[PDB]
């Protein structure tokens, strides 16, 4: 029953900003850590953000630092991907991965495509 749903993707030109929210239910959302992973076209996955239970941490991997930041509302079970400098190595489709208790992704969402032009 567990569902994890991904929006505010489409198509931006290199620049400007984004906002991707998802939205989760089925499960208690404040007690599971968040992980933002992307695929480019053709590629392989790519981890790049995690954002803990409360949201006091936030890891970044890098080519991206500053230009994104990941945020966490519990009050109405969401998850944010506010995406600042965008640029062409970032089209690629997001999932929103909530992390296994024992440590793996286990629930993943149906992605949102971002394409930059």
């Amino acid at each position: 029953q567990v569902q994890l749903v991904e929006s505010g993707g489409g198509v931006v030109q290199p620049g400007r900003s984004l906002r991707l929210s998802c939205a989760a239910s089925g499960f208690t959302f404040s007690s599971y850590t968040m992980h933002w992973v992307r695929q480019a076209p053709g590629k392989g996955l790519e981890w790049v953000t995690f954002i803990s239970y409360d949201g006091n941490n936030k890891y970044y991997a890098d080519s991206v630092k500053g230009r994104f930041t990941i945020s966490r509302d519990n009050s109405k079970n969401t998850l944010y991907l506010q995406m600042n400098s965008l640029r062409a190595e970032d089209t690629a489709i997001y999932y929103c991965a909530r992390t296994g208790w024992l440590g793996p992704f286990d629930y993943w969402g149906q992605g949102t495509l971002v394409t930059v032009s």
